[PDB]
Parts: structure tokens; C-alpha cells; sequence
């Protein structure tokens, strides 16, 4: 039997969890022993885990836990923590892409005789990433995009979309976005068209699902993927759409999707751009119209146009935190088949690939 120990997150406002009560129940049904730290910040109530069969333990107790427990969490270790890491860990460690102090992160493992299985690079047998948050990133990005567009119909340009807060469940989010949307329509606003780039993937599907659920029909959604962008930008369709949602991270030096010249047009319709995969450290940002990474407490940034109506960007890197419960359920269920192979992790390719990758980065230190 494998023992997993779900550590409490400490990163500010991180309410997601790598295992949910549901995935815990499912692992227990397979003979796992599951410990769950009593986490202040989690969107899940600790009673949920208890009722699932988890053994509840104090927050931070992983640090003194027996060597044989596999420690599982989402976020990287606090850069401040210096003690050797003696356990096998499953987490996003953020030390494989030459991040600052990456060697020190790994030295903690080396000194400890611990092992990292990094969630960012966990790969199935067909070479695809096992678990990520793209669907809910798209769903939340579409939600905020519609909210921003609606807001613009009912408020003056000197006001911006107010601070946003996570929702306890998807229905609650949809109810609020629908309310805002219908209010905007009731003013006689032309029904908006929404252009999505990367429409066919998980992120794109998430955005589309939100749009559908708030009453936006396919007739008003322009679903673009590789074929549509292959002609090369800039695309006139972007300023012509009311809302533009970008659902694919692109960092190689190609022609941009849009630019200030194209946006500086009194006939532009576009009001709101949601760059779901925004990363201001992108070496070749194909939507070169913002430099600010916006955040929940100030979710939009002005695009400084010289003609046309007020245009704003949403460039939040934490969109899945808008719905931490569902984000966690999707993530943990995507990860579940791999977790079920942990008893055979010495031979199961998903885990062997991860150990090998860890070993290779440790060798560079
Ligand atoms: N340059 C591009 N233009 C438009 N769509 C793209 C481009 N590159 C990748 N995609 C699509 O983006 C989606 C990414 O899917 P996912 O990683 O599941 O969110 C897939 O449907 C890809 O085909």
C-alpha cells in the first residue's frame, strides 16, 4: 500500500488542492492510505476529507512525517525553506526552467535523498501532459471577459471592473455573469460576438462552455484554431469582434495577432481582450498591447488607444482560482490514473519518466 500525504498550501490565496475529497475516496477504494493536512486556505471543508476516509493531521506536519509517505501539494516550496527534503514529493516545483535559485531547490532534494515528481512535466504514455488547469482557465477567462464587456455597457469609461472574488461553485459564477450579461442586453446593446483563438483545445472548450451557459449562441462565437491563424496576422477579425479570448500560449517569433495601429480606429468594435495564458515574461507576445499582468483585485488594464471605444485587457495568470473547487476536481481527476500507478512507480512509465527528468536536472547541479 502507498501512503499519500496532502500538505496544506501556504502560498497567499491558494484555495485549490491536488487531491479532492472525491479523488481521496477513490484512492482509498484502491487501498491507499491517505493523510490530509487541516488547511486553512482550502476551498474544501476538512469534514469532506474526513467523511471520505482521510486521516486528518496538522498543517505543516509533512515536515516531520515518516519517510515513506509521498508528499503531494500544488505549489512550489517557499524559497525561504532551506531544510533538506527527504520525501518523495509530487508538486509544481518550478525548478526545471532555470528559475532563480533552481539549483538550491534541487540541493534540498539531493541533501535529503528525496525525489521530485514534477507535476508540470508529468506525461502520459502518448506524450501528453497528464494534468493542468486549462479548461477552467478558459471558463473563468470567458466569465470575466463577458463581465467586462457588460460592465462597459452600463458604466462610464472612468470606472473599471471592480475587484473579483473566487466563487464556491460554477453555478454561482454562471448566475452572476448571466445577470450582468442580460442587464447589458436590456440596455439595447448589440449582442456581442466573441472571437476565440485556440478554440479546439481544453482552454478553448472551457471558454465556449461558459459562453453557452450564459446564453451566448454559436452564431455569435467565432471559433479559431490553427487553420484560421495559419495565414498570419494581424487579423481584422480581432478589432471587429466585441470580445477576444486568447486560449493558446505562443512564444515563438511570428507576426502579431493584433497591434496598436489596427486597434487605433474609430470603427473598432472590440472592448475586451482576455489573454488566458498571459505571461509578461513571454519573449514574443503575439498580443503586444499590454505590459501589466492584471490580478483579481484589479482585473483589467487599459489599452491606451487613440481612437475607438474604451478597450481593456485581462491578463490574470490565476484564472482557475476563480473556481478553485471545480479547478481542483478536474485537475485531480486528470491526475488520478497516474496516482493509481504509484504502487508500481519503479516501473510505471509516467513515474519513471518523472524520476529520470529529476535525475537529469540534479546531474546539472
Ligand atoms: N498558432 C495557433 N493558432 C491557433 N490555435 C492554435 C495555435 N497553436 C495551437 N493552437 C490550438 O490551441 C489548442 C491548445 O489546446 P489545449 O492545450 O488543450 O488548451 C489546440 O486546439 C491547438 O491546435
Amino acid at each position: 500500500a502507498v501512503t499519500l500525504h496532502l500538505r496544506a498550501e501556504t502560498k497567499p490565496l491558494e484555495a485549490r488542492a491536488a487531491l479532492t475529497p472525491t479523488t481521496v475516496k477513490k484512492l482509498i477504494a484502491k487501498g491507499f492510505k491517505i493523510y490530509v493536512e487541516d488547511s486553512p486556505q482550502s476551498t474544501f471543508n476538512i469534514n469532506e476529507y474526513r467523511q471520505a476516509g482521510a486521516i486528518i493531521v496538522p498543517a505543516g506536519s509533512w515536515k516531520t512525517a515518516p519517510r515513506d509517505r509521498i508528499i503531494i501539494g500544488l505549489k512550489e516550496m517557499p524559497e525561504t525553506d532551506t531544510f533538506p527534503l527527504v520525501h518523495e514529493h509530487i508538486q509544481f516545483a518550478h525548478c526545471y526552467k532555470d528559475q532563480a535559485g533552481w539549483q538550491n531547490v534541487l540541493m534540498r532534494f539531493i541533501k535529503g535523498h528525496g525525489t521530485l515528481y514534477d507535476l508540470e512535466f508529468l506525461e502520459n504514455d502518448q506524450g501528453r501532459r497528464v494534468a493542468a488547469f486549462g479548461f477552467y482557465a478558459g471558463f473563468a477567462g470567458a466569465a470575466l471577459g463577458v463581465r467586462d464587456w457588460a460592465f462597459k455597457q452600463t458604466h462610464s469609461d472612468d470606472e473599471d471592473l471592480p475587484a473579483v472574488s473566487p466563487y464556491p461553485n460554477e453555478k454561482a459564477l454562471v448566475k452572476d455573469v448571466t445577470k450582468d450579461y442580460k442587464e447589458a442586453l436590456a440596455t439595447g446593446a448589440r449582442k456581442p460576438t466573441v472571437l476565440i483563438i485556440g478554440a479546439l483545445g481544453r482552454c478553448g472548450s472551457g471558454a465556449i462552455d461558459l459562453l453557452h451557459k450564459v446564453g451566448i449562441p454559436d452564431a455569435n462565437i467565432l471559433k479559431w484554431d490553427i487553420k484560421e491563424t495559419s495565414r498570419g496576422g494581424p487579423f481584422d477579425e480581432i478589432p471587429q469582434a466585441d470580445i477576444f479570448i486568447n486560449c493558446i500560449y505562443l512564444s515563438k517569433p511570428i507576426a502579431p495577432f493584433t497591434n496598436m495601429e489596427k486597434l487605433n480606429n474609430p470603427n473598432r468594435r472590440l472592448r475586451t481582450v482576455v489573454d488566458v495564458s498571459a505571461d509578461t515574461t513571454n519573449p514574443h507576445n503575439p498580443i503586444p498591447i499590454y505590459t501589466v499582468a492584471t490580478v483579481f483585485n484589479k482585473p483589467t488594464v487599459l489599452v491606451p488607444t487613440t481612437a475607438g471605444p474604451k478597450l481593456s485587457v485581462i491578463s490574470i495568470d490565476h484564472l482557475p482560482s476563480l473556481l478553485p473547487r471545480e479547478a481542483s476536481e478536474f485537475f485531480s481527476h486528470d491526475l488520478l490514473p497516474s496516482l493509481e500507478l504509484l504502487p508500481q512507480r519503479k516501473t510505471a512509465p509516467v513515474w519513471v519518466r518523472a524520476k529520470k527528468l529529476f535525475d537529469r536536472h540534479c546531474a546539472r547541479v
